[PDB]
């Protein structure tokens, strides 16, 4: 059933630029405090939505033709919004619930925490410095960094689809590919996210297959509010 609900999904989004990978709720809650947790049960089908470098090109660029776009909106923002949408028409026997990774709940918090979702559906690795042996970074913010086996850094998490009254507790876990496995490198992948993300060097912690275009990376360069 799994299968044939990836199938729909994948029909739907993958010629845009996107990838899904499923999980079991459980998997992402039980990695997260009370506070982040999905409220529905374990063993419920989720999807993980992530975009690739061919997104741009196949689906923001068509989407910036339409008659959709509104004023001081993210137009990436309303392109993912509009396509999570479309999985929603591709399975009208179900109701579905959809949370992009750009939503924030009225205390500003985000509804998902993205990379714990794409690291337990084994789509991109997620490294912390908790995953770092001697942590050197002392009373600082270091932010953790999900590297894709395929594209490294060159991509996004864009949002999960939930599947409530579709339990699946057979789902096997598939654990996501530990493509920067040591120490030395993984410090190198946190302080090239954390401190020079701009020069996007970090996303080539793994040779990526595709990278994003000169326009893809000159939109991505332009700061939202000047877009
Ligand atoms: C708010 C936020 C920021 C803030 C704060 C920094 C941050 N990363 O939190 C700011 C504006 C500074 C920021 C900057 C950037 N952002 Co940002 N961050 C966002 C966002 C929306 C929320 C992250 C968040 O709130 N984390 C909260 C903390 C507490 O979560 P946590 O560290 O993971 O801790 C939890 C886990 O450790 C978990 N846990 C515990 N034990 C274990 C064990 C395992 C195995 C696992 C998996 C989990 C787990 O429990 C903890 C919670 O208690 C996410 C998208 C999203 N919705 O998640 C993007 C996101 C992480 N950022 C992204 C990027 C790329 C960036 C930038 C490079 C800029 C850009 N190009 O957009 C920069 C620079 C990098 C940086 N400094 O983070 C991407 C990263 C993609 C990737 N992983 O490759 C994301 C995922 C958005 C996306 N659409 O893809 N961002
Ligand atoms: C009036 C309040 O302000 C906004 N708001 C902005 N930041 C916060 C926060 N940290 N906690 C709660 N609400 C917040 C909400 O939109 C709410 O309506």
């Amino acid at each position: 059933k799994v299968a044939e609900l990836k199938q729909k999904i994948e029909d739907t989004l993958c010629p845009f630029g996107f990838e899904v990978y499923p999980f079991q709720v459980a998997w992402y809650n039980e990695l997260l405090p009370p506070a982040f947790h999905l409220p529905l049960p374990g063993p419920t089908l989720a999807f993980l939505v992530l975009s690739t470098p061919a997104m741009f090109d196949r689906a923001l660029k068509p989407f910036l033709q339409s008659c959709h776009l509104r004023m001081l909106t993210d137009p990436v923002d309303q392109c993912v919004a509009y396509h999570l949408g479309r999985v929603r028409e591709s399975l009208p026997e179900l109701q579905i619930e959809i949370i992009a990774d750009y939503e924030v709940h009225p205390n500003r918090r985000p509804k998902i925490l993205a990379q714990t979702a794409a690291h337990v559906a084994g789509a991109a690795y997620y490294y912390q410095r908790q995953d770092v042996e001697a942590d050197p970074w002392g009373n600082q913010r270091i932010s953790g960094v999900c590297i894709h086996p395929r594209f490294g850094g060159w991509f996004a998490i864009r949002g999960v689809v939930l599947l409530p009254g579709i339990e699946v507790p057979d789902l096997p876990p598939r654990k996501p590919h530990d493509c920067v496995p040591t120490r030395a490198d993984r410090i190198a992948l946190l302080e090239g996210f954390n401190f020079h993300w701009r020069d996007w060097t970090y996303r080539d912690a793994v040779t990526p297959q595709e990278r994003y275009s000169e326009e893809q990376k000159a939109y991505f360069s332009t700061p939202p509010a000047q877009r």
